[PDB]
């Protein structure tokens, strides 16, 4: 039932789409295991980055973009609602000015827009943990 | 051909052991993948560490250990031996009064013993890497 990680598909959203994924950590907090999930402007891994979402699980997570390869302004919180052993659902919807985190059903983290969501071809998700659902509304 | 990851296996070291991986970062350089290896005090993953070394690929090593579940002085080397998209071979050897980390047959990092290297029961390798090898002498 696990999914392959790193995960990629092709995708494409606009204001109304959702990504739905439901993983967990491969190890304990204490070890601080990370999850990624990049928004890609071609099938490519080296291609831009729309939104780039990064959790060190229990410490922070920091969010940027990547455009024409170099990284731009960090934004970084210290908000962790998920929780150390356990599964966790991540949705992240694709608002008319930017993109609403929820964790575990808890809005959780916003990042707005600084490329149109329509830019986007390819998600990727990746590091460590284990995956068992991925959708794209 | 691959080992699974993350990585476990019970481990005794002392002076004159040779832990060697030989392994593959699972992305390009680019998106910072990162390699860990780690010389625990238990089995468990929750358990101390000895010596702590992380690459981030293209970027930094950092090396540490973590005694009764706090994390001490962190070391930091910008030196990066390793190469973009390839498959590398690190060997971590214990000597009398410290590591020493080679990549591709070359002297990259050392690390003074913090803890007695007899301390050591396991080893786990872990991160954004597939593996091909894993021996202590």
């Amino acid at each position: 039932s696990l999914l392959p990680v790193p995960y990629t598909e092709a995708a494409s959203l606009s204001t109304g789409s959702t990504v739905t994924i439901k993983g967990r950590p491969l190890v304990c907090f204490l070890n601080e295991p990370y999850l990624q999930v990049d928004f890609h402007t071609e099938m490519k891994e080296e291609s831009d980055i729309v939104f780039h979402f990064q959790v060190c699980f229990g410490r922070r997570v920091v969010m940027n973009s990547r455009e024409y390869g170099a990284w731009k302004q960090q934004v970084e919180s210290k908000n962790m609602p998920f929780q150390d052993g356990q599964e966790f659902e991540l949705s992240i919807s694709v608002l008319p000015d930017k993109y609403q985190v929820m964790v575990n059903g808890q809005s959780s983290y916003t990042f707005d827009h600084r490329i149109k969501p329509e830019a986007v071809k390819m998600v990727q998700v990746w590091r460590d943990i284990s995956l068992t659902k991925f959708n794209v509304s």
